[PDB]
């Protein structure tokens, strides 16, 4: 359990989306996930997958380079929630502040995994904790400018050994790219990335292996 705290581009500092407090200068989803919860796999075919329960775009933007980086801090991680971190982008038609979430057409654009060992072993998240409950996205250098949605996601697999027990927390983030690039993605909906079956979805921490098959779609 937690939330994007604070979004960070050079430097401008926004305040992330707190469920509980609705700020107009944030550029995060305004999303009802007021425990700072999760979404279940049993939920991963509906909207609630692509920027978390009952998203709505919100007002800002933060402003961004293409080829920049884009700095996320969680307001806390827990050392048990081991899994992968994941970066997912989509264009945005108009300003971007009526925008569907369900109807973004993202790709992949970063992941990481299981970085070593096992039972549980030693995760994306893992790393995430000791940089100070960060992680930095690299906006791909040749994505054209305009508004896209970014949403940034941990797969928490401390229970996922179990049947619909994998607790995914994606975070979306209005953005807006300058720059040279001269790109566009050719995305899905989020509805598409993941199964309540797929092996890296049912996966148990709590054994021997030496891979993780990150889920969802490949790097665009
Ligand atoms: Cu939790």
């Amino acid at each position: 359990h937690g939330y994007v705290s604070s979004i960070q581009a050079n430097g401008q500092t926004y305040p992330g989306a707190d469920p509980h407090n609705p700020n107009p200068e944030s550029p995060g989803w305004q999303a009802e996930n007021t425990d700072l919860g999760f979404v279940e796999p049993s939920a991963f075919s509906t909207p609630a997958i692509a920027c978390h329960k009952n998203a709505r775009a919100p007002p800002a933007h933060a402003t961004v380079q293409a080829g920049s980086t884009i700095k996320l801090t969680w307001n806390t991680w827990p050392e048990s929630h081991h899994g992968p971190v994941l970066d997912y982008i989509a264009p945005c038609n108009g300003d971007c502040s009526s925008a569907s979430a369900g109807s973004l057409n993202f790709v992949k654009i970063a992941e990481k995994g299981l970085i070593s060992g096992s039972n549980p072993g030693f995760w994306a998240a893992d790393e995430l904790i000791q940089n100070g409950n960060s992680w930095e996205v690299t906006i791909p250098a040749n994505l054209a400018p305009g508004k896209y949605v970014l949403r940034h996601e941990i797969i928490a697999l401390h229970s996922a050994g179990n049947p619909n027990g994998a607790q995914a927390y994606p975070q979306c983030i209005n953005l807006e790219v300058t720059g040279g690039g001269s790109a566009t993605p050719s995305g899905q909906p989020a509805t598409s990335f993941y199964s309540p079956n797929d092996p890296g979805i049912l996966f148990n921490l709590y054994q021997s292996f030496d891979s993780y098959p990150i889920p969802g779609p490949a790097v665009w």
